[PDB]
């Protein structure tokens, strides 16, 4: 191939041409993201029963679902709540690669058999089946600048003309309304209800009477009589649109021939389906859609399909409707991702210079610079072929990869200016003669590098897919470097190098290039000189190489490891939690508190805060509310102080001095679906129906026993709600019998007065939207109010509840737990101070054995991966080093000759643990392909090194210190070359700050470390290894 | 140990085995061998 190209360079230019084509082509259609998906899916089942309890919704809908569950494949867990909001929410997690379609279809297929068993009140609310993550992708917050639209205006807007539209927009699997649309709301009067002897049944039924849409047919339908000439459609009784049409419903003609009409008995106003969600951007009214990304589908195309929808709506806004970004996990992905392609395109700047310095000639310079975006651009196609995506790890995998990809170009570059020195042969002979020499080296160099990151590509679960980007995308590149090195690469030297003279090393230049040649000429002298004089010690170098290889060993114990850093993403949350029986407007005053903190303590770093009330994750009235906080530009927030750690941590610590308040802020983490570092989530289980109670107390005796252990276990808590005082009413039957008082009447007199009861639809500015009666809110506060409601016997009397009812208080759940079917109480909780989980987790084993009879546990979420499977390090890398060890022996023909090569991994590794340990980073993923790398520059040096001694011993048949002395000495330029070119390379990446900085550190410090000794320390030891392994092994 | 009649294991086996085992890795159709237990009222027509 080289000399078919040398030949035909304009051949080698079209292939690299179209190399970059396809690259270019794949770049702008490949998907960008972050990280690759990882997260299992899951299916979230939930349901809604206006005015019931805890226990009503758990045992006539959620134990009724949960039993129909089964026939399902690829089921990991399954966990519910049932909240006294009237909610259940079933969450139903799969295995990793689960077809999300084929799951949402199993789940929806077995709902369906459970549906006709749910109660009418519950089949009309709607029950969703949802595949969508659990955190919000972004909040699209909307308020009215000139204050002419209220909190629950913007909100039945957003309801009515924007959320529908966002909803079935590709991507989007969830949309939550931050308020309610409006509804008929005929809010009830007692007193008035009971003076004309009605009821809200009497009502209910005026209503479906009177709000009605009927089908009446035509005139001349078919089939018709001979000689019919008028075909018209009959219109009757159709939707009533308004209040006033709502207010002149007539429930009764009294016998004195006056009207009962429904505005004498109820206020009629246009409100919302619910009053539980209150939102504000800071501090103003407004409403918004709480948008989470679809299992599997791509956040930043989802996002753009969103604004997409977002720009139709816009022009037909009322005046002063605005909408406003205040919370968006996308504009990360992309400048983080833009930041890795800027330091690309800085370090090809930094290869060109480092070039220019050592061939001082333009031309020259372009060579070695031409075939690593070549290679890179390739890389994306080959990427694009095999269904990866542009994210972090392959980004990475690019930036990591130009150091093995100029050393490619740089190999052939340089030796074809060595033989044109040393003999003073043309560029196209130079070329032809060099390619000769090195070219099968250059394949086998691929091969035997290739088994260094391949094994990585074989990790599983979670991690497998992380480590899995790096290993194909490195290996690509490689694959391709060899592929340009071998058509390119000689092509551009044959026709691009500049004729050298015999004997020239460019000393007789004039300038800096004149002095520099001038002193490397001198340095390659002391070089040779002095391995020279380490070639006659050498033991003094092998005891000397231990010394590093048990320093590298304490550093590798002592240096603590991590997974992927917590990168600052211009965005945060904050939880509100007051204790189940707080009120909303304790919520509100709470959610007031943080705001007024973000906006006057951290003014310089938060942008906007959205606060919702009755919101944590999912709606939840009244004790629970959320802040989004979007901050200020990264460039604006300089330092550590001014980053989203400190940040919240600062605030934690502020909002600690709260009473009756959990209030905290929390970065969501790297992999959200993998949590934290060191936390654990246990499932406290009812296996013998024991009850509520007797779990509470078993949970009770876990949480005490768990707080004598502070050494091992850390805030070991509940994530669910305590028992709430809670108003018990008997219906006595005999009295209601003996009254002639119908128990359909009082449950439905109760549950519309009380709770509320969704009778029908109607139409509101031409939009199908609820009819809601309920009691007006000052005659459902007290406990008294509850005998001021009447019902009519059969014999006409009205029956106050007083009469055929008693109350008395008593506690229950606000929210019931349970797990894989069974009742359940999630404990959460963390390993203390230098205790690894595995510890945490054994000891809670420990603790929950000795609970009472029928009171099991489990483990879920990120302590379910956990235990399964973890660390399968030691095995990957052994297979790996064998494997290296096999493709050497090949290469030398040699068992023994291979070992000269290997001893070079520790001087790689000294310098990466040093740069790490002395910038306080952690052994995590970054730094791992960071070191491999590094390890596979030392090696392929180590293995160029070896064969040109054996190559000058075998052919030229010189002697082993000669040969040694002449192959380091002929391959120091081409190694230093490389060396300075990758370790500036990597600079922007050490001293880089702004998004994504955590990541481009971790990576540029391993990296520059590792080089610099790996690059001194290999070209002094090297020599050692091949003269002393030689020596040995005869 | 002569506790259980074959009505009682049955109950048992749906109320406490049979849902967890349905939803098992790799598990289809789950038939049940007997009956679990409802609250059986047994109408006397004479009493009626
Ligand atoms: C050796 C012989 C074989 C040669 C192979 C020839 C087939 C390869 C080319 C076809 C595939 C490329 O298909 C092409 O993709 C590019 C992006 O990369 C898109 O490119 C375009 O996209 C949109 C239109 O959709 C434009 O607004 C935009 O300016 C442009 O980037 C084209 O819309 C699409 O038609
Ligand atoms: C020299 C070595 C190579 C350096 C690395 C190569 C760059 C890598 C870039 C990664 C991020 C690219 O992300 C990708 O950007 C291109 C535009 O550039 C977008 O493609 C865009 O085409 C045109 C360009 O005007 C736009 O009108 C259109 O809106 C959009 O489709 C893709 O939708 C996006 O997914
Ligand atoms: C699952 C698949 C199983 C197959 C696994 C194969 C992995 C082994 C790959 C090892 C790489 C060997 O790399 C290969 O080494 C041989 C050594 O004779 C070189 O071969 C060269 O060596 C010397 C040169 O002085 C000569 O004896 C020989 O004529 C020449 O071709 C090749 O130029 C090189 O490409
Ligand atoms: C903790 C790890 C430290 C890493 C250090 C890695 C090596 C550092 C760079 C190499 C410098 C060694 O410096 C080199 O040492 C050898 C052996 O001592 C000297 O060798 C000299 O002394 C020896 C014996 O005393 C004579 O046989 C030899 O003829 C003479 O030249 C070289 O003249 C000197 O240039
Ligand atoms: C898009 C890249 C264009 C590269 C053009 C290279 C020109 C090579 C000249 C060869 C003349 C024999
Ligand atoms: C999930 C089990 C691991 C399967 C992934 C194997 C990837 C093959 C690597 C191809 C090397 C070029
Ligand atoms: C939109 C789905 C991903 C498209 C694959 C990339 C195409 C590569 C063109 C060479
Ligand atoms: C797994 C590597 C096997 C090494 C072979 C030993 C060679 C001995 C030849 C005398
Ligand atoms: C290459 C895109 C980033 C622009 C510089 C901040
Ligand atoms: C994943 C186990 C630790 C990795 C050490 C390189």
């Amino acid at each position: 191939m080289p000399n078919f190209f040398i030949d035909r360079p304009i051949f080698a230019w079209v292939i690299a041409i179209i190399i970059m084509l396809a690259g270019g082509l794949a770049i702008l259609k490949l998907p960008v993201a972050q990280y690759p998906t990882i997260a299992p899916p899951a299916v979230t089942i939930s349901a809604s029963y206006p005015g019931a309890d805890a226990k009503t919704v758990q045992d006539t809908v959620t134990q009724v679902i949960e039993q129909n569950m089964n026939g399902i494949d690829n089921l990991m867990y399954m966990s519910s709540n049932s909240d006294s909001t009237g909610t259940v929410q079933i969450t139903l997690t799969f295995e990793s690669g689960t077809d999300a379609d084929i799951a949402q279809v199993q789940v929806q297929n077995k709902l369906q058999l459970a549906m006709p068993l749910l109660p009418q009140e519950v089949q009309q609310q709607g029950v969703s089946v949802e595949k969508s993550s659990s955190s919000f992708l972004m909040v699209v917050g909307v308020i009215n600048t000139d204050g002419t639209m209220t909190q629950e205006d913007i909100s039945d807007y957003v309801a009515a003309n924007m959320k529908d539209a966002i909803s079935r927009t590709s991507g989007v699997g969830d949309v939550q309304l931050f308020g309610s649309q409006y509804a008929m709301r005929i809010w009830m009067n007692p007193n008035e209800l009971n003076k004309f002897q009605l009821t809200p049944v009497d009502v209910i039924t005026a209503i479906k009477a009177q709000n009605a849409q009927v089908a009446a047919g035509q005139l001349g339908g078919t089939p018709p009589v001979k000689g019919q000439q008028l075909n018209a459609s009959i219109i009757a009784q159709t939707r009533l649109t308004s209040t006033e049409e709502f207010g002149k419903i007539l429930l009764k003609v009294n016998q004195d021939g006056s009207r009962v009409l429904l505005r004498d008995v109820a206020k009629i106003e246009l409100g919302g389906e619910n009053y539980d969600i209150i939102a504000e951007f800071n501090g103003q009214p407004a409403s918004g859609l709480g948008i989470k990304l679809a299992t599997g589908a791509n956040a930043l195309d989802t996002a753009a399909a969103i604004r997409a929808e977002l720009a139709k709506m816009e022009p037909f806004f009322p005046s002063g409707l605005k909408i406003v970004y205040p919370y968006d996990t996308t504009p990360f992905v992309k400048i983080s991702i833009h930041e890795v392609v800027k330091t690309l395109v800085e370090a090809i700047i930094l290869v060109f210079l480092v070039m220019y310095l050592f061939l001082q000639n333009f031309r020259a310079t372009l060579i070695p610079t031409i075939a690593v975006p070549v290679v890179l651009l390739g890389t994306f196609a080959v990427l694009a072929a095999f269904g990866f995506s542009i994210n972090t790890l392959t980004m990475f995998g690019m930036v990591l990869a130009i150091g093995l990809l100029v050393d490619d170009a740089i190999v052939v570059v340089e030796n074809v200016e060595r033989v044109m020195a040393e003999e003073g042969l043309p560029p196209k002979e130079a070329t032809r003669k060099s390619m000769g020499q090195i070219q099968g080296a250059l394949v086998g160099i691929a091969m035997v590098l290739s088994a260094v990151f391949v094994p990585m590509a074989f990790f599983g679960g979670s991690t497998g897919a992380i480590y899995r980007q790096f290993s194909i995308t490195i290996v690509s590149a490689m694959a391709l470097s060899v592929l340009v090195a071998l058509i390119l690469t000689p092509a551009l030297c044959a026709t691009m190098l500049k004729p050298i003279a015999k004997g020239d090393h460019g000393e007789g230049k004039k300038g800096f290039f004149g002095w520099f040649n001038r002193m490397f000429e001198k340095s390659t002298h002391h070089y040779t000189d002095s391995v020279g004089g380490i070639l006659r010690s050498t033991g003094r170098y092998l005891v000397l190489y231990l010394i590093i290889v048990v320093g590298m060993a304490y550093l590798f114990v002592r240096l603590p490891s991590s997974f992927l850093p917590d990168e600052d993403q211009g965005v945060f949350m904050t939880m509100v939690q007051l204790p189940a029986g707080a009120t909303q407007e304790r919520t509100q005053k709470v959610l007031n508190e943080v705001t007024h903190y973000y906006l006057t303590k951290e003014k310089n770093n938060v942008e906007s805060v959205f606060a919702v009330n009755g919101f944590g994750f999912a709606p939840r009235p009244q004790n629970t509310g959320i802040a989004f906080v979007s901050l200020k530009d990264w460039a604006d927030r300089p330092g550590e102080e001014n980053k989203v750690e400190a940040i919240t941590m600062r605030a934690t610590r502020a909002f600690s001095q709260i009473k009756d308040a959990m209030v905290f802020a929390f970065n969501l983490p790297a992999i959200v679906e993998l949590g934290t570092a060191t936390g654990f989530d246990f499932e406290l289980i009812d296996q013998a129906g024991l009850g509520h109670e007797k779990l509470t107390q078993a949970r009770n005796q876990l949480l005490a026993e768990a707080a004598k252990h502070p050494d091992m276990l850390t805030s070991v808590r509940p994530n669910g709600l305590e028992d709430t005082p809670q108003f018990k009413i008997d219906i006595d039957q005999e009295k209601a019998q003996a009254l002639g008082v119908s128990i359909n009447d009082i449950n439905t007199t109760l549950g519309a007065a009380w709770g509320g009861s969704y009778v029908n639809d109607f139409i509101d500015r031409g939009r199908v939207k609820k009819v809601y009666v309920m009691s007006e809110a000052k005659y459902r506060m007290l406990p008294d109010d509850i005998g001021d409601w009447y019902v009519r016997a059969a014999d006409g009397q009205m029956v106050p509840f007083s009469a055929f009812s008693s109350s008395r208080w008593e506690y229950g759940s606000p929210r019931l737990e349970r797990y894989n079917g069974l009742p359940s109480m999630e404990i959460l909780g963390q390993a203390a101070p230098g205790k690894s989980t595995g510890e945490a987790m054994e000891l809670m084993e420990q603790l929950a054995s000795k609970l009472p009879t029928g009171v099991g546990y489990d483990w879920t979420g990120m302590s379910y991966q956990e235990r399964l499977s973890g660390n399968q390090a030691p095995s990957l890398y052994a297979i790996s080093l064998i494997v290296v060890f096999l493709c050497l022996a090949a290469l030398y023909e040699s068992w023994s000759i291979p070992f000269s090569v290997m001893l070079v991994v520790p001087l790689g590794v000294i310098g990466a643990l040093l740069a790490a340990t002395f910038r306080g980073l952690t052994n995590d993923v970054y730094f791992q392909v960071g070191l491999l790398t590094t390890i596979g520059l030392s090696a392929k040096n180590a293995i160029l090194i070896v064969e040109f001694a054996k190559d000058l011993m075998d052919k030229e048949g010189k002697g082993l210190i000669e040969a040694t002395l002449d192959a380091v000495r002929m391959r120091l330029r081409p190694i230093l070359m490389t060396s300075l070119a990758f370790i500036l390379g990597v600079m922007p990446l050490v001293i880089s700050t702004g998004a994504g900085s955590g990541a481009q550190n971790a990576v540029g410090t391993g990296v520059m470390g590792g080089m610099v000794t790996a690059t001194v320390l290999a070209i002094f030891f090297v020599p050692v290894f091949f003269v002393v392994v030689r020596r040995r092994f005869s």
